[PDB]
């Protein structure tokens, strides 16, 4: 259908596809970023540091549609254990290797032990990168390998504010936990009051390999929540996986 | 389905409901204006001038939530017989009865007798009206509901532009004819030519159904951009009709 057609259109303008799995190779992580380059282009893809300087350096002569969609590089990947000194490094060097943004995982497990710590450790990890970061875009990932309560996901979420996320994306990408309804809805309330109390800030909805139809429930969402000025690239993106995004581009290309 | 009411949710946020006949009333401004200001709220409501202080005074004691509509006076309605003195007139009256927006109709007759001639009263319609709405929003209406060839589209549409129009209205909503994918067409080219200030494009459809409005942001998406369809430089006028089919297939969504 037209709406159909329209929704898939729509989602393909802001997501970001991610290759972020133990076993990428850079010839899987070439399928994704041609599938991801091809016009319409999507805004871009996740990679571990590791794989940039393949992308931006090697990749780009086979497939010079590759420099048209952002590189975003995954730093404190998959556990979040590392400290701000380390992540830090690790986002210095993607970006000298051509990443144009940087997603940071928090250490999401000292929320389980203390949370003042915990909140503590997010404010300085967040605003260590932030610092090599300088005006390039940060999205710190508020969960990584296990699902954690309400609470805990609000406060996180307050942190990495606090510490000067550019934005706030539900999840890695990683394991089996992903957005809810629930999640969005936290993190839109944490964002609202931070900027009442108070940059553009967004959000990124990572919604692991669900379909199409799941993933325009998110964007509704997204609207209700935050309203349709929100739905613009400096404020939203959707975080997906490979067939996910050959599920929206086969939508889109049957408008003719 | 998901895919309709992010459909309908979208044309919402762009909507600009006509209440234009002459045989209106208060009775049926308000039924109109109650619709349109329902939470979400379409951008406004297109009314005569004699209707403005009626809704920003009145209706707004009944209805508060009529305040959250912008009012936009169509002036010049509804054949294009004024002068610039007593267009220019009725645009000062109805901004200060409360009016946000001024849409003009043009002479479109005069591009079918003489194209040069037509042009001249275009530009000097225009830019007089412009004067007195100052800062607000001008759309100038191209057509009256009559098929006209696409030279003379195209020349209106520049000829508008010059005279200061920040907005380009296919049609006036009374007309016999509407926005079609030709005229679109037609007017995305002059402005993008004419670019090479913010302008707008509005796709008035008279009475058709959601349906064919979706076929509108399809062709906006692909021949002006993504970014061509936000609420800042996108509108979609249309009927009460329309507005009560997007209205119920939005409120199918569950929110909770
Ligand atoms: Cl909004
Ligand atoms: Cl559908
Ligand atoms: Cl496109
Ligand atoms: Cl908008």
């Amino acid at each position: 259908t037209i709406y159909k057609q329209f929704t898939s259109r729509t989602l393909l303008n802001f997501f970001e596809v991610a290759a972020l799995t133990d076993g990428e190779t850079n010839e899987s992580v070439a399928a994704v970023c041609k599938i991801a380059a091809k016009d319409p282009a999507i805004v871009g893809v996740s990679v571990r540091p590791a794989f940039v300087r393949f992308i931006r350096q090697e990749l780009v002569k086979s497939a010079p549609e590759v420099a048209g969609i952002k590189v975003c590089a995954a730093v404190n990947f998959p556990e979040g254990t590392g400290t701000p000194d380390t992540v830090s490094l690790e986002a210095v060097g993607a970006l000298k290797d051509g990443a144009d943004e940087i997603e940071c995982l928090i250490d999401w497990r000292r929320m389980n032990e203390n949370v003042a710590d915990g909140e503590s450790r997010i404010r300085l990890l967040v605003s260590e990168v932030k610092k090599v970061v300088g005006p390039k875009t940060l999205k710190v990932v508020l969960s990584g390998g296990e699902l954690q309560g309400g609470d805990i996901i609000s406060r996180a979420a307050v942190a990495a504010l606090e510490g000067g996320a550019d934005f706030l994306q539900t999840s890695s990408g990683l394991g089996a936990t992903h957005a809810t309804m629930f999640t969005v809805h936290l993190i839109s309330i944490a964002l609202r009051e931070y900027m009442v109390r108070e940059r553009c800030i967004g959000i990124k909805i990572e919604v692991g390999d669900v379909h199409m139809a799941e993933t325009a429930d998110f964007l509704m969402q997204m609207i209700f929540e935050n309203g349709p000025r929100s739905i613009v690239r400096d404020k939203f993106r959707v975080g997906g996986g490979f067939n996910l995004l050959k599920e929206l581009r086969d939508c889109y290309e049957s408008w003719d």
